[PDB]
């Protein structure tokens, strides 16, 4: 179940090495490529001039073997930032040899480590060694959830442990970390191999690797408490630790001597298979979702664009947005026709964008549960779902249903409507312009009529996420802006991020609008208190909407629809990340802009520092009307 | 083991018509998306506000089936290039329809026809629906051998058909063909469905069409002949041109009716599979090569890059190569050693390029059957490489192979070679910089020495290949020159393709050389014969080397090693397609250029057109020296 690998510093045999371990039941092997303590000059003669072989050769495994089994180390005597020039510069010519033999090899990962403040010579020597040829080889930086100097024993008698609590000294492998990426430019070959530690820190310092490319999850044996029967297990704080790791899908590697030694070393890896099994299983939302992490997608303009029959399908296999849907007109229908009007009264419902039909339907079923008499027209201005409702209304439904080939915006309606019934809502509620399209459908609505949805409102957060940060940078094209990636919303399952945030509600619309000379253009400033040191990188998404009173979707994680899963949340990138300390605001506007054609998006942050404003006049993005 | 289809113009119940296609073994099934003699008005009234369903509903299948098995159809009275301005606006209007309701139901192909000259309205149309949306549908051009009007029966009184012998006359489907694809301006998405008639054309007709992206190969029932035992079969002029398609791997459809009524339709299907059981099967060659067919590489540089374990190990599994390295040193060996200096004369060996040693095994070998004494140096520069000879030297050859790490035009030799072995040929020959190299080298070499290989050649042919021309040009990369693409080689296995000329020599190199004031500049021009209308994309090359004497490895087509599977071909391609008509010469020039840091190519067409000269400067290609 569990992907699993073994860290070993001493290899005497690798092709005996690798057998012992796989018989373990590990999946791979992080190794050294030379051997640890085989130190090496560049420079000052004799030991320049060392003859014999450098280190193993690489028949000793096959291609394969060093594809898929194999991650190489780098050495540990190789300090690149050291002080003495001499070491520096010998420690640059072994890291690049480190380096040139991994990918000779073809190896899949490579272990470097982050064990101190500066890295800087570091990642320059490893930034220079990624643009020299071209390969797929990964680099993880082994970085501690606790630095060494913190969680050593208090037992220097001239020399206590720091005794205070320091927020931010507390967090300082983390600012190893954003240091070496951000010197690094961001390159999607280098992710995280975290070190998990005895004692875990604080639960801020944990949180603040969320939204961080973590690739691996280093476990010493020595973090191992022992149970009853005296075998390896963890505490329940490590638990809830490993059970948050499973959930990003890390490999977890097992780093030390066996301190059980009475039993096995599988037994490690069968208490994190144990871990595996024992989990809260995925609901219908993860089932599905299963698959889509951190995929950016575009937003869906169903006005613009005609939708495939696939995509109608996928809407289709949503069973309890219609349920609601049913419901919500079920009341209507009771509210507006009383029980002595039940054969008098015919109601005039409109399905304004019928799709394939699941909403006629749905209101065939609620008129039936509800027991009224209704009229349904279908309007749907693409010509290709016409030809599915045709059909059905031919076979099925027949001349209670008035299939309609047009634009709501257009129809010249032979009848007023008691209830229209739309569908027009995308990720960000007004994304695909239902503001725009009920207004235009809002004459042939009676003066007392109703429209479901009634309302719907837009939610934002930002968020903190250098995973789909570096996604949306690798989004960008030929003959465009070079950020214009960066000036358009995504919808994406939302999965390694940090919400530094709470929701906080954007853009609401009403219908039937019966403010004079009706006005979707908006502007809204947010301000979102953050409690915890990050790095800004967007805001996602999402919207709520009242279908008629207590009737409601929602895919606001505090309110979400439980079993729904027919929108992800959306993500508006900003260009350059932003660094935001606890206790400090972050303050975002929002415009909601159109012309007689489109209509767009714009954005920008104002603290804790300004962002440049993102898609002025819809340059980079808009919804086409 | 072939991949068939069936094409219907008739389908009365959806569901039930495939379910008898599958049951005779087809995989897919062409078919109508409107009704064929449905015709549509979208202008006039009253029949433009026609009501009911235009066609089918989606839901007759399941999403899946319309993504694999279906391939969608024109009307065949959608006539979009018709002389009547109404008949051409309905046309459009229809064409638009269908094309989009394909696109609607997610098809993986459609079918247009292409049955007259001017089809350039059909083309504006089909253009416009590529550039609409995003689709990865293909759309497959039905295109007759034969035209219909020249296969026509000759029973007009006062109408013959032409007996006359008209050469670019009898080639008229494929200048329908290439208008079309001209005027959509090669678009991947569009490819040729090819129509068999009952009488084959001329063998250069047929020639034609090779290099084109033909995906289907549609076969009347009507041309099948019947056996002694009565079902169907086909003659000895169309066996050979299946077999033809079964090496391009196309789709073989089937149309019209049963003509064989005793027998079931799956005999027709049962012959194209007895044909393709019954082929020559694929040698070593074939067999490594299928996957690579016209797939574009770039050329190895194993001097100013490091060559990587798996690059070395896919090297040395070519056997034949190394044999004949082996012979050609056993020759040399017993040429220079008399059998009274047997045991007197050692020989000076040193493999220049070592690699992982497969030479060094190759010379000791070849020592071992001529029962010679030689003293072995291993020259590589490559360091990753060296840790395998040196591996290899301690383990297995001893102090008789010096292992050397260095450069060999850097490299003081301590003493001078009676051989020199090298194995520094690429797919053009000196594309690696094999004469910069051995030229370096020559200096420690005796003055009676010998060089292996002693000679090579490079070859070029003229090529047509709009698949390989539409290929490169999707080469096209950000932050780099448009059409840098089409200004460098690439090595890839010639597979759909058409070689216009037989290959002609263009570049010599001997070694050692002895001609004063060492000049590895070169220019060379080329006129190749032509006897065929063809459009020119680029020009193949391909090299000979002479090892010794006798001893010779070989990729050009006419005198190629057998068994050989160490070099594909390379590609030299051009900006624009150049028009060729039988009896004109195509004249090329090619350049070998260099300075101190670099050596290109450059080349040009000056026949029967002029091209541009192609890498000037080295802009888009250089060889790192
Ligand atoms: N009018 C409507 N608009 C909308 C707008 C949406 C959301 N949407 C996109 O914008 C979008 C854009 C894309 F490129 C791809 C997919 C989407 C979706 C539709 C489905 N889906 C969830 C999902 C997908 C895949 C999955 F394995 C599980 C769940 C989205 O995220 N759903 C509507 C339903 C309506 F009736
Ligand atoms: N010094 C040498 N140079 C050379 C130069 C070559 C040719 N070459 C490339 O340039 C090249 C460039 C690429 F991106 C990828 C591959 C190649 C090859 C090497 C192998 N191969 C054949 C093949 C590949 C795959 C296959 F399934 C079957 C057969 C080529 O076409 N072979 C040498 C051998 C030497 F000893
Ligand atoms: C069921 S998803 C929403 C549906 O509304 C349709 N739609 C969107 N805008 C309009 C409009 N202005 N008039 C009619 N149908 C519309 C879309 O084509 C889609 O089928
Ligand atoms: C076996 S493929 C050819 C080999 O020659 C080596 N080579 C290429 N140019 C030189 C050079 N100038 N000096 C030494 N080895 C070379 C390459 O590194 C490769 O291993």
């Amino acid at each position: 179940r569990v992907s699993s690998g073994r860290d070993l510093n001493c290899v005497p045999e690798i092709a005996d090495t690798l057998g012992a371990v796989a018989k373990q039941g590990f999946d791979f092997l992080c190794m050294p490529v030379f051997h640890p303590r085989f130190k090496r000059e560049f420079i000052q003669e004799p030991a320049k001039n060392r003859p014999g072989p450098q280190t193993r050769s690489d028949l000793l495994l096959s291609g394969r073997d060093w594809n898929t089994l194999i991650v190489g180390k780098l050495s540990p005597w190789i300090r690149p930032d050291s002080k003495v020039e001499k070491i520096r510069r010998n420690s640059e010519a072994a890291m690049l040899q480190e380096l040139n033999f991994g990918a000779y090899l073809g190896l899949p990962a490579f272990l470097l480590p982050l064990n101190q403040e500066d890295n800087t010579n570091l990642a320059r020597v490893l930034t220079n060694h990624i643009h020299t040829g071209h390969h797929s080889s990964m680099f993880w930086m082994r970085v501690p959830l606790v630095a060494p100097e913190d969680l050593r024993d208090d037992i220097i008698e001239n020399a206590p442990t720091t005794h205070t609590e320091e927020y931010s000294g507390e967090e300082k492998t983390w600012m190893w970390w954003h240091n070496f990426r951000t010197l690094c430019d961001y390159s999607k070959r280098i992710a995280v191999a975290l070190e998990i530690g005895a004692d875990l820190p604080s639960n801020h310092v944990i949180d603040r690797w969320l939204g961080e490319p973590i690739k691996a999850a280093i476990l010493p044996t020595s973090i191992f408490l022992t149970n009853k029967k005296g075998f390896p297990v963890l505490s329940k704080m490590h638990q809830r630790l490993i059970f948050r790791l499973l959930k990003l899908e890390v490999q977890f590697i097992i780093t030390g001597t066996n301190h059980h030694s009475e039993k096995e070393f599988c037994s490690y890896l069968q208490y994190l298979e144990y871990l595996s099994q024992n989990r809260p299983p995925p609901n219908a939302y993860e089932l599905f979702a299963k698959g889509y992490e951190d995929y950016l997608q575009s937003p869906l303009q169903p006005l613009m664009d005609n939708l495939e029959s696939q995509t109608y399908e996928v809407f289709e296999k949503d069973p309890i947005k219609y349920s609601q849907y049913q419901q919500a007109i079920y009341k209507c229908l009771l509210d507006r026709v009383p029980e002595e009007e039940k054969d008098t009264n015919v109601q005039v419902l409109m399905v304004l964008g019928a799709g394939r039909g699941p909403l006629v339907n749905a209101s065939l079923r609620a008129a039936k549960q509800a027991d009224r008499r209704i009229k349904l027209y279908a309007v749907e201005k693409n010509p290709n779902a016409v030809v599915t409702l045709e059909n059905w209304q031919f076979e099925e439904w027949g001349s209670q249903v008035t299939v309609v080939s047009s634009d709501m915006r257009e129809w010249v309606a032979p009848e007023k409507a008691d209830i229209i019934v739309s569908e027009l809502l995308g990720s960000f509620a007004d994304n695909e312009l239902s503001p725009e399209c009920l207004d235009g459908a809002q004459h042939f609505l009676k003066d007392d009529g109703v429209s479901i949805p009634g309302e719907y409102t837009s939610f934002l957060a930002p968020i903190s996420s250098s995973k789909l940060y570096n996604e949306v940078r690798a989004c960008r094209e030929k003959d465009r802006d070079p950020e214009a990636q960066f000036e358009m919303p995504y919808v994406v399952r939302l999965h390694n991020f940090h919400q530094l945030s709470a929701p906080q509600p954007c853009f609401t619309f009403s219908h039937p609008n019966r403010d004079p000379m009706i006005d979707n253009n908006r502007y809204c400033t947010l301000e979102f208190p953050v409690e915890v040191n990050t790095v800004l990188h967007g805001f996602a998404g999402y919207f709520e909407t009242v279908l008629y009173q207590d009737i409601t979707l929602s895919i606001r994680p505090e309110t979400h629809s439980p079993g729904m899963f027919s929108w992800f949340p959306i993500l508006f990138p900003i260009k350059q990340p932003i660094t935001v300390r606890e206790g400090q605001t972050i303050c975002v506007r929002f415009w909601r802009c159109s012309n007689s054609k489109k209509v767009w998006y714009e954005w920008a942050v104002t603290a804790p520092v300004c962002s440049a404003i993102h898609n002025p006049t819809g340059r980079s993005y808009t919804i086409g009307l």
